[PDB]
This record gives C-alpha cells, sequence and structure tokens, in this order.
C-alpha cells in the first residue's frame, strides 16, 4: 500500500532540485529511490554536491512501476536526461499507465525530447522557456507550480518545495501534505 | 581574495540543510569545503540522501582560516556536533578570531554544547527550543534568520534559503546576493 518514486539522477542534476524532493516525499512516507542514470557511481552534480545513488537506473526500471517519476533540473542534467534513451523508455510507459511524471526548471525540456505530454500546459525556468517551446508543443504558464492532467512542472530550485509538496498532494493527498509541511518552517 | 566557508558534515544532517547553502554559497563565488566529521566517507544524512564530502574534517581544520562555519540541523546531526572535541576547537577559534558562524535548524544546539556566543540573541526550530534555552545563556527569537554579532541562526528546512543568502550578504555584500537569488524563483 506503499506509494513509489523514481527519481533519475544525472551528472550535471540541480542538487537543490533533487535533494529537496527526495527528502520531502520520504517524509511523506513515500517510497523513493535514487537511480543514477550512468549507473551506481557517485553523480557529480551541478554545484559540485557528489550524491550517492540507491542504484543504478537499469536496475530500478526492473523494480517498476512507480507512482510517480521524477526529472530534476540542471541544465547539464536535463541535457543528459534528454539524450537517454533508457529515459524515453521510461516516460513514454510512464504515460502509458496514466502514472504521474513531474519535472522542475530545465527538467521539463526532457519531456519535449522524448515526445511526452504534447499539449499540456507546463511551466519551466524563465530561461528554459524558448526551448521547451520548440515547435507550440506545450502551453507555456508562469506559475509557480502548474499541474495538467498527468504532467506536473515547477520553475526552479527556489519553486522545489512548493513542487515536491504538490507531488505529496498528488500522491497521499492534501491532509499528508499539510502534516508533513508544517515541520518544515515554510513562509507560507 | 576569495572567502572560504566550512561546512562540516555529520551522519544524521539534515540534507537540505546541508545542499542548500552550499549550493547557494558556490553560486556567490565562495570556496566552500564539506568535510565529514567521521572522515572521508559518505555520510547517510536523515533522510537516507548519501553525500560524499570534500574533505575529513581533520583534513579540513588544516586548511583554514574559514570566513564561516556552517553547522546544519538535523537532531541526531546536530547531536554529533555537540559531542566532538573537533568541533568544539574549530568553533572556538573561529569565535575568538571573530569568524563567522552560522547554524540552522537544531544545529544552533552545538553551540550552547560547545559554549560559543553566550549572551547572544539566537533562532532555532520551534522543537529545539527548549534545549537551546537550557540556563538561559541565550536570549531567544522567532524570526525565521537570526544574525547578532558573529552568530547567525535560521530556524528550520524551509529558511534554508533565506539562511544561505543572509551568509553571502554577510561575506560578499548585499548586491552579490541579490544577484545570486534572482536566477534561484524565490517567492520573497
Amino acid at each position: 500500500a506503499s506509494k513509489r518514486a523514481l527519481v533519475i539522477l544525472a551528472k550535471g542534476a540541480e542538487e537543490m532540485e533533487t535533494v529537496i524532493p527526495v527528502d520531502v516525499m520520504r517524509r511523506a512516507g513515500i517510497k523513493v529511490t535514487v537511480a543514477g542514470l550512468a549507473g551506481k557511481d557517485p553523480v557529480q552534480c551541478s554545484r559540485d554536491v557528489v550524491i550517492c545513488p540507491d542504484a543504478s537506473l537499469e536496475d530500478a526500471k526492473k523494480e517498476g512501476p512507480y507512482d510517480v517519476v521524477v526529472l530534476p533540473g540542471g541544465n547539464l542534467g536535463a541535457q543528459n536526461l534528454s539524450e537517454s534513451a533508457a529515459v524515453k523508455e521510461i516516460l513514454k510507459e510512464q504515460e502509458n499507465r496514466k502514472g504521474l511524471i513531474a519535472a522542475i526548471c530545465a527538467g521539463p525540456t526532457a519531456l519535449l525530447a522524448h515526445e511526452i505530454g504534447f499539449g499540456s500546459k507546463v511551466t519551466t525556468h524563465p530561461l528554459a522557456k524558448d526551448k521547451m517551446m520548440n515547435g507550440g508543443h506545450y502551453t507555456y504558464s508562469e506559475n509557480r507550480v502548474e499541474k495538467d492532467g498527468l504532467i506536473l512542472t515547477s520553475r526552479g530550485p527556489g519553486t522545489s518545495f512548493e513542487f515536491a509538496l504538490a507531488i505529496v498532494e498528488a500522491l497521499n493527498g492534501k491532509e499528508v501534505a499539510a502534516q508533513v509541511k508544517a515541520p518544515l518552517v515554510l513562509k507560507d
């Protein structure tokens, strides 16, 4: 009866956009797997924080399905996610089974690379808007968190808490998200 | 001419309170050393994120002095910081040379354990107030970030961004902090 989250961690990922959702989701009782795109080895994030993943993406793929797939941002991290065939397969499968897909900052540009969720309203970091909108396949929003169908996006490192709590609310409901939120000392 | 920050990372530390200041400080051009209390080995944080430190505290101690010493929170992390003689020596030396000391959430209770900054106004997580105030050696504040002399404290994971930007402002000034803040997409 436990919900499950897959966080895909690639070199160059924004480490704040990785750790905040992982932490908050585990506070909500979600079983989170931080999976290294390139294997089980430690990942050097965009600001040189080095994180040890829980598993390789290859192994984590076999232990699906996941209730949410989470794509952190970071320009170079997002480019690695966009170029990976394994990520394409995971996201397409998640779209088909109508599971939640969540991406933050530059992370959403991987959805475009893999032709995921076309027609949805999405947000990105302001600096990633042009890239996301190439072709007009999405409708752009400037909301700090945007949820359209099964696609949940958010704008930046400073929206990471709102992003993570939106995932919790979608998976576990509003009361759990409020319970988890209170000890964090968030402003609003 | 480069400012230098020491972040002391112990088992049980709050990983969000560790990564946000490290990331934000590096965005500000500060040279940050994440030092493992127990050595160079990977550190399991409170919500099971595993971080590889840049150095052991023993080695980082020899490469001082630092313009700021940063103490993350996490109940068990803070207890490990409070019991460590090496931390006592680092903090006392930092107090003597009038360097900045920054601690967040439960982190400030290590200042009490090591008899640091008595008489200062401080804040903590609400759940750590009673512990910090044992003996009445400090004056308590409920501000999200509090700075009294060379002691800078903050309340929780949700104040981590304000905490980190206060460090940047103290070290590099208000204009750098504002420049670093803008791409983060913080609300206020």
